[PDB]
């Protein structure tokens, strides 16, 4: 999971998720 410019909670969401995308 990559995150720095969004919040804690929306990235354990898909850190756990495994979002390996970029745009949706």
């Amino acid at each position: 999971c990559s995150c720095n410019d969004i919040n804690d909670k929306e990235c354990m969401y898909f850190c756990h998720q495994d979002v390996i995308w970029d745009e949706p």
